[PDB]
């Protein structure tokens, strides 16, 4: 895997964050970020829809630097308190975010 | 207020990590990270409580050097996809997480 700065993880997810809200009309938008068990991360957004917060994220794994590699082309959906998988684009993610 | 660099607030948290997870007997958590609009910055944890995953956090101030200061002594409690907050301390936090 290649490994990047976290600060550089986080500007991609930022460089998208506007066209994504723009995209599906979204008017309150943020980056998501959670330190899991044995050095893996997750990255993402956390959505404010009618003060129900959803968030979708991308698995990460962490190296001794703090460094930050994409795991897997895999987005994951939390709404409601529990999480779905399955999800292999943004696109496909959102599709579930509004649709569902 | 007291500014202090990330790296700084997210040690202080994980600090409290591992006795918050014995006291309350969790098996799963870690650290939570939301950036917010404007100058709002949100830390705190994510508890996987079987399956079900729940988050609590403090409100931050980022400044324009990327540092955090605590802006209230409040928690906020992220369930089923909605947050309740009037917390004051991590214990009144957790009697939601636990008793709930």
């Amino acid at each position: 895997m290649e490994f990047a700065p976290r600060s550089v993880v986080i500007e991609e997810f930022i460089d998208t964050l506007e066209p994504m809200m723009e995209a599906y009309g979204l008017d309150q938008v943020g980056i998501f970020e959670e330190h899991g068990e044995g050095n893996r991360y997750y990255v993402g957004y956390t959505i404010n829809k009618d003060d129900e917060m959803i968030t979708i994220h991308m698995p990460f794994v962490k190296n001794e630097r703090g460094e930050l590699a994409l795991e897997k082309q895999e987005w994951t959906v939390r709404k409601d308190g529990r999480e779905k998988k399955g999800f292999h684009s943004l696109q496909e993610a959102m599709e579930e975010v509004i649709h569902s």
